[PDB]
């Protein structure tokens, strides 16, 4: 346990609910706070082609019934263990996974791991576990309207505001408590959690 655990978000939404744009805006806002960038993890087995310790890793379109290999990898990523992603297949040197944020999205209502033990392990890692709701005036034919939603309407974590950012077009609902957030509010909550985990007091508390 030498690593601070990444702060992890899981977004559940129907197809066309804006999941991919939401994770890429949340990730870019967080990544810029850390003077870094976003990396989308390839879904295929050697998942880390292009990984350069970017501050934000995104996993889009998680399936409802993941492979044991996928569960295993995810549980390593979102933990305090030092580990080297599978890079030998890419003929690239082993580098440590050090990204402090992991964002994922799924069309599944609930992720079912192979065993209930694995389901518990996933649940303790999805620190922010949120449902996406698209507001009906910003959706047509089940698809979020991006021109409408990005048109400039101030926000805390973005330069300009738009319906996507301030909760007019898309909202996030906490799956446990039903508390509701805009995208802007969610970035604040996630960065606050990152600061909590890196604070001196928190890291010292772990010595007892
Ligand atoms: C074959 N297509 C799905 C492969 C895989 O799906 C996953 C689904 C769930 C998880 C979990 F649960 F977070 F571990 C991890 C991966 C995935 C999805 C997106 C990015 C990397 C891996
Ligand atoms: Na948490
Ligand atoms: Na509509
Ligand atoms: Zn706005």
């Amino acid at each position: 346990k030498c690593r601070i655990e990444p702060v992890c978000l899981l977004l559940h939404g129907s197809p066309g609910a804006g999941k991919s744009v939401a994770t890429n805006l949340i990730g870019r806002s967080l990544a810029e706070k850390l003077n870094s960038s976003v990396y989308s993890l390839p879904p295929d087995p050697d998942h880390f082609d292009g990984y350069k310790q970017q501050a934000v890793v995104i996993m889009d379109d998680l399936c409802q019934n993941p492979d044991g290999k996928d569960v295993s990898l995810f549980c390593q990523m979102v933990s305090s263990v030092d580990f080297v992603p599978p890079m030998a297949a890419l003929e690239e040197k082993g580098i440590l996974f050090t990204s402090p944020f992991v964002l994922a999205s799924t069309n599944a209502g609930s992720i079912n791991a192979p065993t209930v033990s694995d389901s518990r392990a996933l649940a303790r890692r999805f620190h922010f576990d949120m449902n996406i709701e698209v507001i009906s005036m910003y959706s047509q034919n089940g698809k979020i309207n991006m021109p409408m939603s990005v048109k400039t309407c101030c926000p805390v974590n973005f330069k300009k505001c738009c319906p996507l950012v301030c909760g007019k077009a898309i909202q996030f609902i906490d799956r446990r408590t039903q508390v509701r957030y805009s995208l802007d509010m969610l970035v604040t909550e996630m960065f606050r959690e990152y600061n909590h985990r890196h604070s001196v007091g928190t890291t010292l508390e772990a010595l007892f």
